[PDB]
């Protein structure tokens, strides 16, 4: 009992791409870019199709650098986060209904206005590690339980 997600963060040398969240679950933060996998799509393809719905940017090369499973107590299925980095896109951030893309320094990500377990994992992001992890949440707000581990092959 798993569903298959995809996250994509846009990290350069000096700076992310986060989007605010405007509506449904995880409202009010600055998030990655991603969602569900389709059927018959491969997880690198939903990827990027999810980059270009929530942030406009086409990505022209993808690597993955994690693996998240949430569980949310009260909720049946767990997500299988399958998370991605690249450095290289094209095209200029775009705000929708649903999105607005802001760029940061990396001494100035948002961690307050963000999901509770990026603190974890966002160190090994920035310093091109690669992980597993699993992170059980009690809402949106309280992390009761968790692991995270890095590894050689995501
Ligand atoms: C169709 C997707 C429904 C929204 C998923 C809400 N659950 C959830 C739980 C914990 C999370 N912890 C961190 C982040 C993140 O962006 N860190 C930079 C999350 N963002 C995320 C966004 C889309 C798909 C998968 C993950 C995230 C999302």
């Amino acid at each position: 009992a798993s569903r298959l997600y995809t996250l994509v963060l846009v990290l350069q040398p000096q700076r992310v791409l986060l989007g605010m969240k405007k509506r449904g679950f995880g409202a009010g933060r600055w998030n990655g870019f991603g969602g569900k996998v389709q059927e018959g799509e491969t997880i690198e393809d939903g990827a990027r199709r999810e980059l270009q719905e929530e942030s406009g940017l086409t990505v022209d090369a993808l690597h993955k650098v994690g693996q998240i499973v949430f569980e949310f107590v009260g909720e049946p299925e767990l997500m299988d986060v399958h998370v991605f980095c690249t450095d290289s896109i094209q095209g200029t951030p775009v705000e929708s209904d649903e999105m607005r893309p802001c760029w940061f320094q990396l001494d100035q990500i948002p961690f307050k206005d963000m999901w509770p377990d990026d603190s974890y994992w966002f160190p090994l992001l920035l310093q091109k590690k690669k992980f597993h992890g699993y992170f059980k949440f009690q809402g949106q707000d309280t992390i009761l339980d968790y692991t995270l581990r890095e590894v050689d092959t995501v």
